[PDB]
């Protein structure tokens, strides 16, 4: 059974464009500057992934929210709030494994590299613009996992039918993030001054708005070999 | 009773800032180039306004969505979806009257000039940025009602505690861009290319992202003289 990777089960996706593929196959690659094999898997519904992984992602996201430096959330989410938020449409999990499927009951604290969601950034007439939010497991910090996450995203977002990518709020203090977007030729299409009240900064911090055409992506960024 | 105009009854507003006033008083002014008197009224809760006015605004917003040229919505809203959308936080109705309160059972088709909502544009850490959407009654096109609505907005948004204004999608084909926002020194802080699929346009239409500092507003724009 391959229902777990069928685009026909894409929920709450773009209204005007159908997926370009009937399915999305796991995408294997090596972490940058390493022999460590990682695999990205599509998530079209939570029922196809281990409960324990969902609960670990729930906690992972709350820690990120509590640091108060990256997401506009102030308070932690409930389990159902997180399910509604992260998995409203599409998501991806990236694990340290060479398996082409996700094994139950793994040690997520070591095996989960990162996750991201993809959804429409706007209501239906502008729903060909996707948004994405990312997370890296802090145990795997410093391995350039984010860069890899961004690449999987460029490979897969167009397959769901999206034509353009928008990040609404990349804080200028979030250097990890904007350097990746800069390096991958995401345009800075906007700048919100004093946008975020962030933990650890006494003054409000500016956010950059990133855009990228998903129909003309540079082949070298799609390649993870 | 003045509950209907107390900022203490403000639902779902900014998280870090309190309102700058205890109350919001009706703002009276004349339509530009005319001796017609208009009154702007605050709406903190729908219970304070007439059912027939709410029903008229519901159908008015659905007409605008059906035109398919200005909002990202594709389908008409249900009644409850309208309530949740337009009155999630704060709203304003601007009537052709010199009364300083809203009389029941008026002919809204002639008396209602315009309405707009005001709400946080983002989750709590960035909720000092407010968003607004406007509606002009079609029967009052060509009387510069939008410009006046925009002036009411500059007067009232900061009173609720917002510090910066963001419009996410002003399509380049919407004349409000140059008839209003450009003229009131809303900066164009971003541009989303091919943002929207709009009725009557074959090519997707670009959308301007407008921002404006609400703590430092040109006083000639605040003045309704
Ligand atoms: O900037 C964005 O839109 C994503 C979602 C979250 O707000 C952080 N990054
Ligand atoms: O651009 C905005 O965000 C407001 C809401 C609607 O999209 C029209 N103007």
């Amino acid at each position: 059974s391959i229902e777990w990777k069928l685009t026909a089960n894409l929920r709450n996706g773009p209204t005007f464009f159908q997926p370009l593929a009937d399915s999305i196959e796991p995408l294997q690659f090596k972490l940058i500057g390493s022999d460590t094999v990682a695999t990205a898997f599509p998530v079209f519904d939570t029922k196809y992934i281990p409960d324990s992984l969902i609960n670990y992602l729930f906690k992972l996201f709350n820690l990120e929210i509590e640091s108060g430096k990256t997401y506009p959330q102030l308070h932690s989410l409930t389990k159902q709030g997180f399910l509604n938020y992260w998995f409203h449409s599409f998501a991806v999990v990236v694990l340290q494994t060479d398996e082409k499927f996700i094994q139950d009951n793994q040690d997520w604290n070591s095996v989960l590299l990162g996750t991201f969601y993809i959804k429409p950034n706007y209501a239906p007439r502008c729903s060909h613009n996707c948004n994405a939010g990312f997370l890296v497991n802090g145990a795997h910090r410093g391995q350039k996992v984010g860069y890899r996450l961004a690449q999987v995203y460029l490979n897969w977002a167009p397959l769901l039918g999206y034509k353009y990518s928008i990040f609404n709020l990349v804080f200028v203090t979030n250097q990890a993030s904007w350097k990746i977007w800069d390096k991958l030729n995401f345009q800075r299409i906007g700048l919100v001054p004093h946008a975020g009240i962030l933990n650890g900064f006494s003054e409000p911090v500016d956010a950059i708005i990133y855009g990228k055409d998903l129909t003309k992506i540079e082949p070298e960024f799609l390649s993870m070999e």
